[PDB]
């Protein structure tokens, strides 16, 4: 069912559940019209009483100046998760106004307040819950989600788009959820809540936690005491899920040393990749990723320390991009790494080259009025 909010109207798609992923990917993108995603970053960890210090926050805050910079990307924000979420809302919302980001609010229906007013044109939802009214979409209806990733992860000149989680101070609650991520073929980064947990108790000589996570939970969040047989189900279910290490990463940014956020993300990226497999066709979107944050430290040490093999062939599609981008380090990777000119420039793709030019550049004004 599809509804709009005249708030400037957000749409809202009924989500019944155990539906047809393929089927919501088409509606999106038919009713919406939005371009296509060149990431699909999805947030798994929101709190009140999370709160967030200036580090993280900023870090934060540059990461997303950045990925509306060049790049964009698609942030899949539940929506009626009032907390910190709200303020992440309000912040791409003003960078948005100052290729674009956009924001989904996949979010259920049973903890939004007002739900039979909207349920049976702007439905007026004045609540003091109330869904934050920052974002300017939503779907209405943790299975849905994660297989609404799969299915991203599914779609594919043959190029796929990356998918990948964020959490972000969550709750011991999202865990078992957790657990089918790791089934799910998804790479996640750790950095504030749990996540501090979930870090230090990620490596440790000994496998199973039988009383350490007794510890951690004492230590992390006193105020809500657990059941026993709780503590050893979820030491049971970390230990099933740090038994795949090597989709699960965590890094500091309060170190003072951390690198900037586009960079741990495309290195995790490719960590993922690695171990997924080694075609070439399959770093090739995560590679232009790379071209469009114009990172090529990590290029050349992650992506072409001579594991994957490059042949001539596949290399035309992202040299072309680089060539039209002005980025001539990569041209510069790409032609070391065994790509030759000679063969892939004709006359046809010169032409092409002479197409890209932009228009408010001198040389279109000229050539179009000789023309
Ligand atoms: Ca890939």
């Amino acid at each position: 069912c599809k509804g709009e909010v005249n708030f400037k109207r957000s749409k809202f798609v009924k989500v019944p559940s155990n539906v047809a992923p393929s089927m919501l990917f088409e509606l999106l993108l038919t009713e919406w019209h939005l371009p296509a995603p060149n990431l699909v970053v999805s947030l798994v960890g929101e709190e009140r009483l999370f709160a967030m210090k200036s580090w993280l926050r900023d870090v934060l805050r540059k990461g997303l100046v950045k990925a509306a910079q060049s790049t964009g990307a698609w942030i899949l924000t539940s929506a009626l998760h009032v907390g910190l979420a709200r303020h992440v809302g309000q912040a791409v919302r003003d960078h948005s106004l100052a290729v674009r980001v956009v924001a989904i609010g996949m979010a259920s229906l049973d903890r939004i307040l007002h739900r039979q007013l909207l349920d049976g044109t702007p439905i007026h939802y004045p609540a003091d819950c109330p869904l934050d009214s920052n974002l300017s979409h939503f779907i209405l209806v943790a299975e849905l989600q994660l297989s609404l990733e799969k299915h991203i992860s599914q779609q594919r000149s043959s190029i796929q788009i990356p998918v990948l989680c964020l959490l972000v101070n969550g709750d011991p609650s999202t865990l078992e959820r957790m657990s089918r991520a790791v089934e799910q073929a998804a790479p996640w980064l750790i950095l504030g809540g749990i996540a501090d947990v979930l870090a230090a108790l990620v490596g440790q000589p000994h496998l199973l936690v039988p009383q350490v996570t007794e510890k951690q939970f004492r230590e992390k969040f006193p105020s809500e005491c657990f059941s026993w047989e709780a503590i050893v189900h979820w030491t049971e279910l970390l230990q099933n899920i740090a038994a795949h290490p090597h989709l699960l990463t965590v890094y500091d940014f309060e170190q003072e040393g951390s690198e900037d956020l586009d960079t741990v993300i495309l290195k995790a990226l490719v960590k993922a990749c690695k171990s997924h497999s080694r075609d070439a066709q399959d770093y090739l979107d995560e590679l232009k990723l790379a071209v469009a944050w114009d990172r090529v430290d990590i290029a050349k040490s992650e992506i072409f320390n001579g594991d994957v093999e490059w042949k001539s062939c596949d290399l035309e599609e992202v040299m072309t991009d680089a060539l039209v981008s002005n980025k001539p380090d990569f041209v510069r990777l790409f032609v070391d790494s065994g790509a030759d000119m000679a063969e892939f420039l004709t006359y046809g793709r010169l032409q092409q080259l002479y197409h890209s030019v932009s228009p408010k550049s001198l040389l279109f004004e000229l050539l179009e009025r000789k023309h």
